[PDB]
């Protein structure tokens, strides 16, 4: 097809909270908290212990990830991926809502999205507006367990949606790919330091552009329109029509690139997981900029 029929990636807190009521959590709707904090901040599991959507399930990032990787937030293996989910109650059919505590509204749900996508799943939805928004709204939270029955998932890599190191050092030359950084601006600039790391500093990968996460969401939390979203891309001289990579810190905030591009019918981003922490680790210091 010229364009793939795209699966939904928002549901409201209103669609949410009717599924919910009508007893629609189980094999065919599940719903995933995936927040995680930054060490010395927020404690992610003990907030979905004492308040979650009922029926969600803690999604442990943490966990569902490389972690014999030197570098952050790596996928895991299929294999991996798939006995998470499944232990979730999450098989192939199963409609996968995820959200997170973010206090905009949004900062690890676009990445386990593109997790679910990354591993062959299109049936995977974000929370627009996240727990802050359900919260504010007043729908209900529970404290009690959810103790879903397993499922089976096969999870199958879509390569598509992947970028190496390799393959963002070959865009280097290549510059078949336009590369957006959706780090804040201080960091992309180099005049404010990278986080939690030691010796990490702060810069770009030379011929990216800037696209700050929390530019895509409104100030209540929820993402801007599709007509806003394309306003965004053009005026950054990012063309929907060509080829797209998204990068960041870790490939967490990268992925609300590829879901803003999503809603505009551009469902083509790959995402740099490796992204700055695996870049200034291997590459050479010729192939980044800092002020
Ligand atoms: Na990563």
């Amino acid at each position: 097809m010229v364009h793939q029929v795209l699966y939904r990636a928002l549901v409201s807190t209103k669609w949410l909270a009717e599924s919910v009521r009508a007893g629609k959590v189980g094999p065919g709707l599940r719903v995933l908290d995936a927040s995680w904090y930054s060490p010395g901040t927020r404690e992610a599991r003990k907030e979905y212990l004492e308040r979650h959507v009922p029926g969600a399930s803690f999604f442990d990032i943490e966990e569902c990830r490389d972690k014999a990787s030197p570098y952050e937030v790596m996928l895991p293996s299929e294999a991996g991926f798939a006995d998470y989910v499944g232990s979730l109650g999450i098989s192939n059919d199963t409609h996968v809502v995820v959200y997170d505590g973010d206090d905009l509204g949004s900062f690890y749900a676009p990445r386990v999205w593109w997790m679910f996508r990354v591993f062959g799943h299109r049936t995977v939805s974000v929370l627009n507006g996240g727990f802050r928004n359900w919260l504010k709204e007043g729908h209900p939270v529970t404290s009690e367990p959810s103790r879903p029955e397993p499922a089976i998932f096969k999870a199958t890599l879509n390569r598509s949606l992947l970028k190496t190191y390799e393959q963002v050092l070959e865009n280097l030359e290549s510059k078949r790919f336009q590369l957006v950084d959706s780090r804040a601006q201080g960091r992309y600039l180099g005049t404010q330091p990278e986080p939690d790391a030691v010796g990490l500093d702060s810069g770009h990968i030379r011929g990216s552009v800037n696209m700050p996460f929390m530019n895509f969401l409104t100030e209540d939390g929820f993402e801007k329109s599709p007509e806003e979203l394309r306003a965004m891309f053009e005026a950054k001289k990012v063309d929907l029509t060509k080829p797209l990579i998204a990068t960041c810190r870790k490939g967490v905030t990268a992925c609300h690139i590829a879901l803003a591009a999503y809603l505009c019918g551009k469902p083509d981003v790959a995402i740099y997981d490796g992204s700055w922490f695996e870049w200034f680790h291997r590459a050479p210091p010729e192939t980044w900029v800092s002020q």
